[PDB]
DNA sequence: AAGATAACGATATTTA
DNA sequence: TAAATATCGTTATCTT
């Protein structure tokens, strides 16, 4: 229902080293029923940078701050800045973090 | 049961 | 103007 799985997911550094990184429409006669900038996403948020050992450091996240109400929403700009987090990660990880940043009121 | 992560589709923007 | 690209956004699934 959600398609993707391990299984294709090993396939796609064996599709990636062979047809590209450009020639993504060559996996997408494989795999239709994926926009194939996505086929990207993945090898990109998962087997290009190195997305673990937690997120980043309170550092970051003050310096994200700024460097984000300069450039917009422009993450993909941003992990230039810090090497070590993709796009999908650091966007997912932003609202995360901001979900406790933001704190929480009751009384 | 609730929370967190991941992935796929689409929209908006940019370049051709 | 049309097409192509990247990030965004939401839901589903999995883990704790």
């Amino acid at each position: 229902k959600v398609k993707f799985t391990e299984e294709e997911d090993l396939k796609l550094q064996q599709l990636v080293m062979r047809y590209g990184a450009k020639d993504w429409i060559r996996i997408s006669q494989l795999m239709i029923t994926r926009n194939p900038r996505q086929c990207r996403e993945r090898w990109n948020n998962y087997i290009n940078p190195a997305l673990r050992t937690d997120p980043w450091s309170p550092e970051e996240d003050m310096l994200l701050d700024q460097k984000y109400a300069e450039y917009g929403p422009k993450w993909n700009k941003i992990s230039k800045f810090l090497k070590n987090r993709s796009d999908n990660n650091i966007r997912n990880r932003w609202m995360m973090i901001a979900r406790h940043r933001a704190k929480h009121q009751k009384s």
